[PDB]
Order: structure tokens, then C-alpha cells, then sequence
């Protein structure tokens, strides 16, 4: 038990998937090709965001550079600042995020509820940051402590659930996750892959990292997701539908290949924020 | 640990505690009373129903009334529904789910994508014309299993067996537990549980402003009734303070566990309270109460 929402962050579950695996149980006809999914919308506030936006505001604060009634000015295309808006709330920060405008309206509900403020993005609020040096922009893309936050959460979790470990299939965009996840594997687990896809440069980006890229269109991400929720019951967000897009490359190669694979995947997030736009 | 299924990535619920919006957090002027949020939005459709939807299901399975293909019917305000249908997926069986047309465009859209039949039974009477719409349909067509979630004792095992005793586990200087009434499973079977564990406990219950056949008025200290304002207000004040986007179900057991405090702090007596998340937000979002 907890003193507050903040600790209940992370020591996500990790499921198999065996419907959607391409071979579950090891037979004669060859050894498991299993997709295991870790559910990060089992977070404060629904997605895998919760990790950096906490730790990249513990981190600031233990760096002396926020005082209450501070300004927060945070780039996001939702996830973030949602997580961050939920942060500043209970330590008394005051948020403002630079959105797009192309966003499902969850996406602002959630925002407003939270108490943040919204300016209809890496460009516009770096301007305005330059122009306010009292605010304290955090910066997802090349924070440090997002790649902490996976690192020193995320991976090691993912290692003591599932050791027999193979591949690790994350969506790249920050790059934190699979940066922080995918170092630490790399330095626990030989021979180990690591796994982007990215739809059809920050600063945290290291190129020596990862192993495999597929980039995937936005309908086979949309269909993916149905899929998943048809035939193992989670209710995903798109993203995870262009992970398990490229999670099912890896394994169907693994099954023409006759190779063991245990195939971790992230589901950063679920189905709600996304209902408005009809993909479900 | 892992799961080989979502099925099972189910119950062990996260307890939290509430430290602003508690009365009293520091034992130091007075004895402590404190509020402990129980989120049963950690489950697999983000609901305390799939604690029962699930149990209901394996013991039919058990009891040899079930056998995939086969269809299932049930009554739902949307919850009981969304959690059937995702396991009714899982096991290979079909469900037809009776929900008034009063509810949320988010468990309509929610049931279809799990691809549930739902007959929308009028507004006029509530889940009383729901349930009565679920019998007339069982009469028709007697193949359809009608688990009937107001009667199962499955659901109330699975907050005996679960609930209960993960309450007892994370928080047992316990003094009251707090959760709507609704089927009545919730605070039978964790009430139950716990009285036969923790002596002098409290179970208060939260009801809106027929009598389900698991209700046993035995196991209940109180009955506090809830208007819809103060539900929805509560609801946005534990989100403000606490950062817990909760559904409206939530905010009426927050606003009955706030009553129960500032009783125990106006006679200068511990409380140590156990409140349930039923589940969040994202279903509430089309009805305005967070605006
Ligand atoms: O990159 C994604 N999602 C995503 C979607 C589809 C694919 Br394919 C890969 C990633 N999300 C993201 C990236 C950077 C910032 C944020 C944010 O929530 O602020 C979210
Ligand atoms: O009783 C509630 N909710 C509720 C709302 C307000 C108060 Br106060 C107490 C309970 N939900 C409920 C009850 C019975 C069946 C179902 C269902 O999802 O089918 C839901
Ligand atoms: C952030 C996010 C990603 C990508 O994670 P990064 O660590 O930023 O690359 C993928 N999907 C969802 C839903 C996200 O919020
Ligand atoms: C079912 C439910 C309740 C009440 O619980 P019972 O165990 O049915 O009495 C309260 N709130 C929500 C959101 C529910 O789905």
C-alpha cells in the first residue's frame, strides 16, 4: 500500500498472449514463438507516460530547479502531459503543454480535468521557454530521466518476469522507452533484440541500441488493435497495434526460422482516449 | 509475476492512501482518520466486475452450464456486461447483454467492439426493467445462461475470496469499509469476510437517491444514500486532491466514507477506512461531469 497515486507506478503485469502467439506450446513440429504484453495503462493515469513524467519531476525538484506555484511547460502529443498535469496537481505545479491540434478530444478532457492549461509543438515551446526562463520545461525528448525511468523500471521488471527473454517490441517516439529498456537489456541478456516500429530526431536517441525498425501504417496499426482486443481481450491503444504489427514480423520469423522466441511487448496505453476517433 | 492470461491479471488491487483529502492523516490534537482508496480500475476492463464476471463464468463452466458456443445473457448497467463480454471472447462464447439506453456511449461502444449483442431496454425503471427485459428473453429461448448477477453467489464468493482478504492483507488496523450497493456483491462478500476477521468492523454501504436475492441486510452497519450532485462533486475532488480519476460510483462512496470520517474525528476516536474504486473516468467523460 501507498501514501499517494504517485507510488502506485509501475511493477506492471506481464501476460501471454497464447491465442495470438504463433506457437504457444513447444511441439514436434518446433520450439515456442510466444508474445508476452506488459500493460502500462495500469498506471495513475493510464499510460506508460506515468514513469518519466514522475521521475523527470522528482528529478527537477531534487536538482533545486522547482519551487511551489512553479510554471511547467511541457511538448506532448497527450500521454505526457496528462501524466505530468496529474504530478503537478498534488505537488502544486502549474502546467501548460503545447499540443497538437489533430488530438482526440479525451485527450483535452483529461487535460482540462487535470487542471492543465493547453496551447494549441517542440519549436513552439522552446520559444516560449526561451522567452520565460522562470518556467521549467522538462523536455521529454531529451531528458535524461526518461531514459532513467526505463532503465531503472521498466527493463528490470521485464527481466524478472520474463527471463527467457529474446525480443523487446516498444514504439519509438521520445525513444525513452526503448533506450532506457533496451540498454539495460542489452547489458543483462546476450544476443538479446531490440525492436522499434515507428509510424510510416531527439536527443536521447542512440543508433547502437536498436536491433530491428519497422515502420507501419496507420491501418495496420487501427486493424492490429481490434485483433488484439478480439482474440486476447486487451483493450490497446493504437500504438500497441504497430507494436504487435512488428511483433508478429519477429515471430512470424522466428517460426519460419525454427528458433525459439520470447517476444516482449508493450501496450503503452489503452482503447479509451482513442474511442472518439472511431478506430474501435 | 506473470500471466498466461488476462484473465488472471485480476484482483490485487492496489491500496492507496488519501493524505490531503483524508480528515485527519497524522495519528499525532487527536487519534488519525484516514481513507484508503482500494482501485479496482487495475483489473482487466477496468472495472470491480470482472472479479465476479470471471467467477460467475468458471463455476457455470463447472457446474456444467456452460460449454463454448453457447450464449450467454445478462442484465448490465454497462460493467457486469463489458466484463462478461471480454471473457465470453476469451472462452469462445457468444453474449447478449441488456443495458438501458440511460448509459454511457462509452459501455455501447465498449460492448460492440467486444462484440456483444445489447438490447437497450427503455430508461423508464432502471435496472429493474433491464433485469425484467433479461427474464422475458431467458423465457424465450431457454438455451441462452443467464449467469444473473443479482443472485449468483459467485459474485459475492469473488470479494470474499479476493476483496476481502486482500483488504485484511494491506490494511489490517481496519476500522470501516465502504463501497456501493449495487448487486450486493461487493459488501456481502468482503463484509462477510471481514467481520469474521476484524472485530468491531464497520461496513457501510452507498446507495443512488427490487431487492437483489444476495442481499443479506445482516452483514450491513448502514445504508447512506447519495444524490447524483454530491457523487459527481466528490468525484472531482478526489481527482483535484488525490490525482484519482474515478467514476461517479466512486464519488458517492467517497462522499458516504467522508461522513463516516468526520463522525470518527468529531468523537476524537481512530478510523482507518477502506473506500472502493469501482472504476474510473474514461466511461464518464461523454456525460459532462468533468467539464
Ligand atoms: O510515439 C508515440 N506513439 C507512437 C504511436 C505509433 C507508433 Br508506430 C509509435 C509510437 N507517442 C508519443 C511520442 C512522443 C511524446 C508523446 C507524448 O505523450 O507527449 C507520445
Ligand atoms: O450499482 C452500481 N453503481 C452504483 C452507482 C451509484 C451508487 Br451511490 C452506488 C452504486 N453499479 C452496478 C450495479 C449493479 C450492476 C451493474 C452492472 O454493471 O451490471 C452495475
Ligand atoms: C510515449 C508513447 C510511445 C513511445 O514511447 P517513447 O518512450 O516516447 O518512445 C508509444 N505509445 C504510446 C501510447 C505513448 O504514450
Ligand atoms: C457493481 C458496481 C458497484 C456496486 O457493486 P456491487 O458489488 O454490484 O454491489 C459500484 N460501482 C460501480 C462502478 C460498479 O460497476
Amino acid at each position: 500500500r501507498y501514501d499517494s497515486l504517485l507510488q502506485a507506478l509501475g511493477n506492471t503485469p506481464l501476460v501471454g498472449l497464447q491465442r495470438l502467439s504463433p506457437r504457444w506450446d513447444d511441439g514436434r513440429d518446433g520450439p515456442h514463438v510466444r508474445l508476452w504484453a506488459k500493460l502500462e495503462d495500469r498506471n495513475p493515469t493510464g499510460s506508460i507516460k506515468d514513469r518519466p513524467a514522475v521521475r523527470m519531476i522528482e528529478q527537477a525538484e531534487a536538482d533545486g530547479l522547482l519551487r511551489p506555484g512553479a510554471t511547467i511547460l511541457e511538448p506532448t502529443s497527450g500521454n505526457t502531459g496528462i501524466s505530468l498535469a496529474m504530478a503537478a496537481r498534488l505537488k502544486g505545479y502549474r502546467l501548460i503543454c503545447v499540443m497538437p491540434e489533430n488530438t482526440s478530444v479525451e485527450r483535452r478532457q483529461l487535460l482540462e480535468l487535470y487542471g492543465a492549461q493547453i496551447i494549441f509543438a517542440v519549436a513552439t515551446a522552446k520559444e516560449l521557454a526561451a522567452t520565460n526562463p522562470s518556467w521549467v520545461m522538462l523536455y521529454q525528448y531529451g531528458n535524461p530521466a526518461n531514459t532513467d525511468s526505463h532503465y531503472c523500471g521498466t527493463g528490470p521488471e521485464l527481466l524478472a518476469d520474463l527471463p527467457e527473454i529474446t525480443h523487446f517490441v516498444a514504439g519509438l517516439g521520445t525513444t525513452g522507452t526503448l533506450m532506457g529498456t533496451g540498454r539495460f537489456l542489452r547489458e543483462h541478456v546476450a544476443n538479446v533484440k531490440i525492436v522499434a516500429a515507428e509510424p510510416r530526431v531527439p536527443e536521447l536517441y542512440d543508433p547502437e541500441i536498436l536491433t530491428a525498425r519497422y515502420s507501419v501504417g496507420a491501418v495496420d496499426a487501427v486493424r492490429r488493435t481490434r485483433e488484439l482486443v478480439h482474440t486476447e481481450g486487451i483493450f490497446a491503444g493504437i500504438s500497441t497495434g504497430a507494436v504487435l504489427h512488428a511483433a508478429l514480423g519477429v515471430g512470424a520469423g522466428a517460426l519460419a526460422a525454427g528458433e525459439r522466441a520470447d517476444i516482449a511487448l508493450v501496450v503503452a496505453d489503452a482503447g479509451w482516449k482513442y474511442l472518439s476517433t472511431g478506430a474501435y
